[PDB]
């Protein structure tokens, strides 16, 4: 059974993205590199209607060896690809999981929640409800990624001219764990702006 009380992996408050000045946590990657699995719960508002990474952790070697947890005005997702090929290139991509979910979204805060249960499956939470859920009995998640060497809030950091995802607003906290924690906790939790 789940813990009733987990302490977070990592935790992050008050990010100031008005001019979209993405915050590095870089320092913290060796944390995330290898999970195999876990959940991320994040309450933000954006104030813009583009694909804005919450959480970016890359290869910014690559142009697609990426983890992007990612909203837009209508949507929630994330998008975890590898690559194999560094520098100005297509070569060696390997696209492995877009999830995603078009939702209506508060004018204000809201809460969104990704949990990964490895070999079970994903599922996104926002505002209160689990919405969309993806089973999969062989899961991947950051450990997939070759070659990590950068994480961010509020972009995805990515080789040259590569679309960042510069999120634009605020991002009151963001809680990692290295758990996949329990539904009633996250429809709780991302519940607080239902
Ligand atoms: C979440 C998502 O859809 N991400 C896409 C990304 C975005 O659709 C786009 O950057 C938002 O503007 O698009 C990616 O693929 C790009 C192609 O759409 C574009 O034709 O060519 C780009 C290369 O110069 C790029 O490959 C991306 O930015 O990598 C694919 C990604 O999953
Ligand atoms: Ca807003
Ligand atoms: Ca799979
Ligand atoms: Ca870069």
């Amino acid at each position: 059974p789940n813990w009733e009380l987990l302490s977070s992996l990592g935790e992050y408050k008050d990010i100031n993205l008005e001019s979209s000045n993405a915050s590095n946590i870089t320092y913290d990657l060796e944390k995330y590199k290898n999970l195999d699995e876990g959940t991320i719960v994040v309450r933000f508002n954006s104030k813009d209607s583009k694909i804005q990474s919450l959480l970016g952790i890359s290869n910014s070697k690559t142009k697609n060896g990426y983890f992007n947890f990612y909203v837009t005005n209508s949507r929630v997702g994330f998008e975890l690809r590898n690559q194999k090929n560094e520098g100005n290139t297509q070569n060696g991509t390997e696209n492995l999981v877009h999830m995603y979910k078009d939702v209506a979204l508060n004018d204000g805060d809201n809460t969104v929640a990704l949990k990964i249960e490895k070999n079970k499956g994903y599922k996104l939470f926002l505002n209160g409800k689990m919405i969309k859920e993806v089973k999969d009995t062989n899961t991947k998640f950051l450990n997939n990624i070759e070659n990590l060497d950068s994480a961010f809030i509020g972009k995805t950091n990515r080789y040259g001219q590569s679309n960042e995802y510069n999120f634009k607003g605020n991002i009151g906290f963001m809680n990692i764990y290295n758990e996949p924690l329990g539904d009633d906790y996250l429809l709780s939790k991302t519940g607080e702006t239902k």
